């Protein structure tokens, strides 16, 4: 349950995460399989923090989409089953860019993602 | 709309964001006014990314609570009003640590926060 | 804290709730101040249930928009302050209609609303 | 994609929904497989509205838990695949009862559920 490594989710997206430092911080790269405009998809950086001591840590990360003005955050927990298989159970918020504060109500989508190791 | 500086929210929490780098990455600290167990609250680190080009950027950040096994992620947009006042409109997910995957359904809280500058 | 009566929220929307029955069921109407296409807004029906015994009951309701294929659900709690003023604190999910299951990930928005009496 | 009938979800919960009327309104009964205190689980009524014309309608419903002061709302869309199999793709908010308005921030959980016909 070090987030380091390569993962895929139920939508077919993949992400790679680099070494987790002593503070639990990590960087990585996210390839979404889906977007509002999938023709525009490019690789997008992520940055987050996990807990370090827990065997099944909670964590969060931000994805700065490099092809959109939007941002997504993911949070979840890494679980290990009887056979040692890891799953990241996550929920996310996807924030759209709107023109002014009077449109704020329409700007936040929610969903889930389950990730397993590639 | 650089997130650098000190901010307070509607619950009375305060966060301090350091320099935003050329990628839009930032670190800082978060002092929550509230918690499951407020007697345990300690200053906690945050790490996130904002968009750089946009005058009213979207952003995300993760708070690793230093007194809990939980994690929060925030995402939102920084708006500049006609008088130049900045407001962060955010939504958040708070992930609790549970014992095993059968409890995953109970583990994610959602809410909002509006921040203005200190 | 009977939801019967007229209420307004922070976005300026108004809803009117009819008699709450002995099960806590209620119907009413909802006039949203905002929409994807505000030129199309029409008064829309709502249907929900509140708890009956509690002085500060939790509740939920569904709004079937009469001008959209979307649906919103609201859930929250009615609080009575020390002066007897009632506030509904709510969160909502707004479900859009998409063409097929491959688009399901894009279809759910989240937000808040605070209501007070008219 | 009439919600009428018997359904189960990914957590093992079941629900039965009665006839949907001409306004799209329906009642039913929900048996959750999980709860904060599963020893207390009893059958709980639901009340909601679906859209009528759409082949793959959106909908919402409220579950008034009969063993808790909490309430859940579900919203989603009913999809039909090439072989005629129905799936309800839903997101939910679970509202807890808290003592006063200053605890409101902790009171709303979010998640998903996928339902198929029994
Ligand atoms: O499309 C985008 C950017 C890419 C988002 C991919 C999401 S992240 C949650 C989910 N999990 C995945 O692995 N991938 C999806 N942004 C966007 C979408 C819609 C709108 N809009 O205005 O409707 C604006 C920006
Ligand atoms: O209490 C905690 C850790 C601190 C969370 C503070 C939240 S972050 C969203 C909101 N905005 C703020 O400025 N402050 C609040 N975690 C926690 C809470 C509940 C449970 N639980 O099991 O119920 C477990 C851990
Ligand atoms: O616009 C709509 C229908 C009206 C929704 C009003 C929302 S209910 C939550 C909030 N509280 C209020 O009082 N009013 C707002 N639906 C819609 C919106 C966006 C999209 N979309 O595709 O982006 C599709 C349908
Ligand atoms: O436990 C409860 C009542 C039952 C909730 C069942 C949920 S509905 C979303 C999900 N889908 C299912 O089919 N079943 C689950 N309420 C509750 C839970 C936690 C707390 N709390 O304070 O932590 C208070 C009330």
């Amino acid at each position: 349950c070090s987030l380091t490594g390569k993962w895929t989710n139920n939508l077919g997206s993949i992400m790679t995460i680099r070494a987790v430092n002593s503070r639990g911080e990590f960087t990585g790269t996210y390839l979404t399989a889906v977007a509002d405009n999938p023709g525009n998809i490019t690789l997008s950086p992520l940055l987050g923090i996990q807990h370090k001591r827990a065997s099944q840590p909670t964590f969060g990360f931000t994805v700065h989409w490099n092809f959109s003005e939007s941002t997504t955050v993911f949070t979840g927990q890494c679980f290990i089953d009887r056979n040692g298989k890891e799953v990241l159970k996550t929920m996310w918020l996807l924030r759209s860019s709107v023109n002014d504060i009077s449109y704020d109500w329409i700007a936040t989508r929610v969903g889930y993602n389950n990730f397993t190791r590639l």
